[PDB]
This record gives structure tokens, sequence and C-alpha cells, in this order.
């Protein structure tokens, strides 16, 4: 579990969104595994607006932050889950990290701010939903 709190937005994995998220919906995209809902209180996270391919992510199944190298956002095949059917998830970045279920949500960050949020993983893979192109998170 985990979310990004920027401005009056809460960014979560779409497959972990609550009823309150759906009832206060701003934007959702199943192909990216992302959902954004509105918040009453202002958040403290800042979104990175950069081209970093190195950063650090939080792994809840280890209680640890790990440094990682990650690929550029791309269309990657995601096998069948209890969450989605075989498809291609877009705007996904992969790294060698550990992951296990209970993982989605953890933040990936660089020196500029938040880059994205664990979304994929396994056999040593940990893939993350990029948010750096969502410029509207910084306003309104
Ligand atoms: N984004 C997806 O399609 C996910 C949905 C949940 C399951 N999934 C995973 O890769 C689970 C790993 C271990 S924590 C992430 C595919
Ligand atoms: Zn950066």
């Amino acid at each position: 579990s985990g979310a990004i709190y920027v401005g009056n937005y809460r960014v979560v994995n779409r497959h972990l969104a609550t009823h309150n998220d759906w009832a206060n919906l701003v934007w959702e995209d199943s192909s990216r595994d992302l959902l954004v809902s509105s918040t009453t209180a202002q958040g403290c996270d800042t979104i990175a607006r950069c081209d970093c391919q190195t950063g650090v992510y939080y792994c809840s199944s280890r209680r640890k932050h790990y440094p990682v190298s990650f690929s550029k956002p791309s269309l990657i095949f995601v096998e069948a889950s209890e969450y989605y059917p075989a498809r291609y998830q877009s705007h996904l970045m992969l790294a060698v990290g550990h992951s296990e279920p209970g993982d989605c949500g953890g933040i990936l960050r660089c020196q500029h701010g938040v880059v994205g949020i664990v979304s994929t993983g396994g056999n040593g893979l940990v893939g993350f939903a990029d948010v750096r192109d969502l410029l509207w998170l910084d306003e309104e």
C-alpha cells in the first residue's frame, strides 16, 4: 500500500483505490494502473520533472529503501493477475529490486522529487508507474 500526496491530490495504484477514492475521483487510467482522487488537506510530496534513471524506492516487505537503476517509461507486458488480464501496461519502468505482494504503492524518488509508485514486480523484478509526465498534478 502507499500513495503520493501532492497539493490536493492523492495518487494511488488504481487496483488499490478505495470507495472514498472512487467517490472523489479526479482521473484514472487502467493501462497505467493509476488513480488520482481529491483531498481536503494539502500534501507534502513534490513531483520530479526530470529525466533521471537512478533513484531510491521503498520496499514495505523489507522495511527498506533501495537504490535502483530503472528503465525509461515504456509499454511492458504484464502477465495475468487477480487485478488485470494479460496486457501491456504503459508508462512502466523496470528495475532489479526485490517485490512481493503487499508492495504496490511504495514511492520511487530521485534528487528532484517523486518519480512514481511501485506497480509491477517479481523474480526480482520491481516495476513502477511513472508520474513525471502528469504536469497537472502541480496545479489546480
Ligand atoms: N500493475 C499490475 O498489473 C500488477 C497488479 C498487482 C500484481 N502485479 C504484480 O506485479 C505483483 C508484484 C509484487 S508487488 C507487484 C501486477
Ligand atoms: Zn530527478
